[PDB]
């Protein structure tokens, strides 16, 4: 039925939306950011990419940014003097450099007004992260069911403590592909088309990896499937709960039956393995320890536990509750 579920499904998903004001604020802020890198690089751009690009925020958001400029100039270079700046401008953060990659992580804002903890990661010429949020981004003008599927599932994963990457568990672009996987290749009748596998594709090579997918999106057809947002959330926590096999089995965007096993790719961290869309070299679940799966598991089970109750009325606001 999934009637009830559903409508309270939207109720939630309104409450943790971002914000039209949050988000215009945010705006603010990358155009502010914008101005202070146009002194330092007249050339270079400041992009937005992840949830506040896609559509896919939830309230009191971090903000993903990238740098992008020409290929000849040394990238650390421009990075400090865009650090000096901001920080000249009353920004507090960190600069840092991982192997080649230089980073900025801004986690305050002391005059320019976008909060106590504004919090924004800054990195540089990172375009693969532009591309598959560019795919993200499509598949949330697809289908309007897709938006607050995922915002309901990130928010779960949060409230249960299986969103942290640092102690064990998934990232949000993780759960997100999870989210599509699941849509993509699961899911019968499919509420979406595989874009990468699309006979309209075109090649785009881009630091070494194909990002290219089918994105005129009013030729394609809607989807066939007409199942209730509750609906899809119950056969999501079922199939990851259930039917998916972690040990031995690939989340993967590259097989038009979503068929990829661990050993096919040489992936025996691999415990939960997510093959990024773009680059299939980068397992998105390497920080997925074998006790963060088994919470992991855990929670999805649970989740479909509550949701398959017979015991009325079914306390869907368990679904929130801090874990
Ligand atoms: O493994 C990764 C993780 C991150 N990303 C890139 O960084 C972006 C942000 O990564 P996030 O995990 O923060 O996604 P999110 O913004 O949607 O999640 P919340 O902040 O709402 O919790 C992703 O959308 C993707 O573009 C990768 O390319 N690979
Ligand atoms: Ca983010």
């Amino acid at each position: 039925s999934h009637k009830e579920f559903t409508k309270f499904c939207y109720e939630v998903y309104n409450e943790i939306k971002i914000s039209d004001k949050e988000f215009k604020e945010k705006r603010a802020a990358l155009d502010t950011l914008r101005l202070c890198l146009k002194r330092i690089s007249p050339d270079a751009e400041l992009v937005a990419f992840g949830s506040l690009e896609s559509g896919l925020a939830l309230k009191n958001s971090d903000m993903d940014l990238c740098v992008l400029m020409d290929s000849r100039v040394q990238s650390d270079t421009i990075a400090l003097q865009f650090y000096e700046e901001l920080i000249a401008e009353g920004f507090e953060g960190k600069f840092l450099q991982r192997a080649r990659i230089p980073i900025i992580k801004l986690t305050s804002d002391t005059k320019n007004g976008f909060g106590a903890s504004f919090q924004c990661d800054i990195g540089f010429n990172n375009r693969l992260a532009i591309h598959n949020t560019l795919l993200l981004s499509s598949y949330t003008k697809l289908d309007a069911r897709l938006k607050p599927m995922v915002l309901l599932v990130k928010h779960w994963a949060k409230r249960k403590q299986i969103n942290s990457p640092y102690f064990g568990t998934l990232s949000s672009y993780g759960y997100v592909l999870m989210v599509l996987y699941y849509l993509i290749h699961v899911i019968k009748p499919p509420v979406f088309p595989n874009l990468l596998l699309s006979p309209l594709k075109q090649e785009k090579i881009v630091d070494g990896f194909d990002v290219g997918f089918d994105d005129k999106l009013e030729d394609i057809p809607p989807s066939q499937n007409y199942s209730s947002l509750g609906s899809l959330l119950h056969g999501f926590f079922r199939f990851y709960a259930y039917k998916f096999e972690p040990r031995e089995k690939v989340v993967t965007f590259r097989r038009p039956d979503g068929y990829l096993t661990k050993q096919e790719k040489g992936w025996t961290r691999y415990i939960l393995a997510i093959e990024d869309p773009f680059e299939i070299s980068h397992n998105v679940g390497r920080t997925v320890s074998s006790s963060g799966l088994y919470r992991i598991r855990g929670e999805f089970m649970a989740a479909s536990r509550l949701l398959n109750s017979r015991s009325y009325p079914i306390p869907y606001d368990s679904l929130f509750e801090e874990a």
